[PDB]
C-alpha cells in the first residue's frame, strides 16, 4: 500500500519508472531536518546512489526495482533503528591510573557525563551499550609486564628502555604494536568501574573487551589485531540497529576505533562530539578526518535527539546505506 502510494507521487512522469530526476525529487524529500534546512547532496553521488536501485541498468527504478529502495533504504532512512554506544567511562580513564586530563591535550573526562546523562533521559534508544576496558593484571598493554613476552628484533626499544606512552613491538609471531599504558582498567578493580555519577539505565548491556592478555581491544568490536570480536555486533544485529551513536573516551584512540569499525562493520554511524574527550589536539582531529572520509558524521549533543526520532536525517547516512545495499 503506502509505497506504491509514495511511488506514485513521485511519478511524475507518470510511466510506471522514476527518471533519475524524479528520484532527486526523492532525495530532496528525504535529506532534509525540521528546522527548516534541506541537505545538499552532490550531483554525482545523486547518481552513486540511483544507480544502486537501478539494478538492470535501465536507467530507470521502476516498481519492481522500487520495492527493494523502499524496504530497505527510505524505512531506514525515515525510521532508523538506534543504538546508544557509551565507549569506556571508566573510573581509571577520568580520576584513576589514566586520567586522560594529564595526557598531552588536558581536556577533562568528567565533563562527558552531564551530556551523556541527557541524552539517556531524553532520547528513546533502541538499544544502549556501556563499553568496559576489562584487562587482566598480565595484560600485554601494561608498562608493568613489559618483561614478560619477547620483544620483536624490529621494536626500537625493549623491556630495559621502554618508559610509559612508548610503543613498542612484541615478537611471538605474528609481530605486534602495542602502545604501554599505566596499569589500568584491571578486572573487578576501582579502576575499571563505570564512574559513579553515569548513569546506568535498566535495560543497558555492558560489552567488556581486552580481556585476553595477548592482545588488546580499543574497540568495542575487533580487538587490535582483527582476530577476535566482542558479541556486540552480533547483539546489534539481533536488535536491527541500523544507526550507531557512538560517545565516551578516548576520542582518539577507543572511540575512534569502535567508531571505524562500526563504520567498516556497515553501520551508519554518529560519532557525538561533545560527549567525548581525547588525549591529543592533533589525534583527534585524524580521528574526525577518518569518520567524515568514511561517510560516518560528527555531531554535537544538542542534534541527536532529532536525528534518532528521524526528524532529521542526514544524506551522508543515506549515501553510507545505499553503498552498502550494492551487496
Ligand atoms: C581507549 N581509549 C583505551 C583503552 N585502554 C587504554 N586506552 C587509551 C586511553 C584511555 C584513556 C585515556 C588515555 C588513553
Ligand atoms: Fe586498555
Ligand atoms: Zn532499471
Amino acid at each position: 500500500s503506502a509505497m506504491d502510494a509514495c511511488f506514485t507521487a513521485f511519478d511524475k512522469d507518470s510511466d510506471d519508472r522514476l527518471s533519475l530526476a524524479e528520484f532527486s525529487i526523492i532525495c530532496r524529500a528525504l535529506f532534509r531536518n525540521d528546522k527548516g534546512h534541506i541537505y545538499d547532496v552532490p550531483p554525482e553521488r545523486l547518481e552513486q546512489i540511483f544507480a544502486v536501485f537501478d539494478t538492470n541498468g535501465d536507467g530507470f527504478i521502476d516498481r519492481e526495482e522500487f520495492k527493494f529502495c523502499w524496504n530497505q533504504w527510505i524505512k531506514t532512512i525515515v525510521r532508523p533503528v538506534n543504538a546508544f554506544l557509551i565507549v569506556d567511562v571508566q573510573n581509571d580513564f577520568i580520576s584513576g591510573s589514566l586520567d586522560i586530563s594529564n595526557c598531552s591535550a588536558q581536556q577533562q573526562g568528567h565533563e562527558i557525563l552531564e551530556p551523556i546523562n541527557k541524552l539517556l533521559d531524553t532520547v528513546d534508544f533502541d538499544a544502549v551499550f556501556y563499553s568496559l576496558d576489562w584487562h587482566p593484571s598480565d595484560h600485554v598493554s601494561f608498562i608493568d609486564n613489559v618483561k614478560m613476552r619477547p620483544m620483536d628484533e624490529s621494536s626500537a626499544l625493549d623491556s630495559d628502555s621502554a618508559k610509559v606512552f612508548d610503543t613498542v613491538i612484541f615478537a611471538g609471531p605474528p609481530p605486534m604494536k602495542q602502545r604501554l599504558w599505566p596499569r589500568h582498567c584491571v578486572q573487578d578493580s576501582w579502576g575499571a568501574e563505570l564512574h559513579k555519577d553515569l548513569k546506568v539505565v535498566d535495560h543497558g548491556i555492558k560489552v567488556y573487551k581486552g580481556t585476553n592478555p595477548e592482545v588488546d581491544s580499543y574497540s568495542v568490536f575487533w580487538d587490535n589485531k582483527k582476530l577476535s570480536d566482542t558479541t556486540l555486533n552480533a547483539q546489534l544485529k539481533m536488535k536491527g540497529a541500523t544507526d550507531i551513536y557512538v560517545c565516551g573516551l578516548a576520542y582518539d584512540v577507543c572511540v575512534g576505533a569502535t567508531a571505524v569499525d562500526a563504520l567498516s562493520a556497515g553501520y551508519r554511524t554518529i560519532l557525538i562530539d561533545d560527549c567525548c574527550r581525547g588525549t591529543d589536539v592533533h589525534d583527534i582531529e585524524h580521528t574526525k578526518e577518518k569518520v567524515n572520509t568514511s561517510d560516518g558524521v560528527i555531531v554535537h549533543t544538542n542534534q541527536v535527539k532529532a536525528m534518532a526520532e528521524g526528524r532529521d536525517r542526514r544524506p551522508e547516512l543515506g549515501y553510507k546505506l545505499a553503498m552498502e545495499l550494492k551487496s
